[PDB]
């Protein structure tokens, strides 16, 4: 039971969606720049991440920019009520299995909640070996 909160034009879902389908699953894709999450279900999500609410925050976007985020002038629940009111604020990729929900920044990192080891390696899209076929992290 997996589910990826995915941005197709992004190379780290891309990678990260990759790596979960050579796990052996096809995960359910959440496109969250067209359906976010609840504020309910983007407060959990944030909790069992165990980052802070800013280290959510996606940088280098036109809300981020015109509505002065990168001043620490926010309370938590400030910026999270941008993030669901501008769904492009929320980095990428975040994934849910059922051991854990990560924020996959760099991808590699949902290695760390697939249940099952890749089936085979894994090189990036960009040429960046990951792991090898005898199944070793590089
Ligand atoms: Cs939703
Ligand atoms: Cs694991
Ligand atoms: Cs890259």
């Amino acid at each position: 039971n997996i589910t990826i909160y995915h941005n197709p034009a992004c190379g780290t879902s891309r990678n990260t969606l990759e790596m979960i389908r050579n796990s052996g699953t096809e995960p359910t894709i959440i496109l969250y720049l067209e359906n976010p999450p609840s504020r309910d279900e983007l407060v959990k999500l944030i909790a069992d991440m165990g980052i802070s609410v800013r280290a959510l925050l996606k940088k280098n976007v036109e809300p981020y920019e015109q509505l002065g985020l990168a001043e620490d002038k926010f309370t938590d629940d400030q910026l999270i009520d941008f993030m669901l009111q501008h769904p492009i604020l929320i980095n990428r990729p975040i994934v849910v299995t059922p051991l854990g929900t990560r924020l996959c920044r760099p991808s590699e990192v949902v290695l760390d909640i697939l249940q099952d080891a890749q089936k085979g390696a894994f090189t990036k899209e960009d040429g960046e070996k990951v792991v090898d076929e005898a199944g070793k992290r590089l």
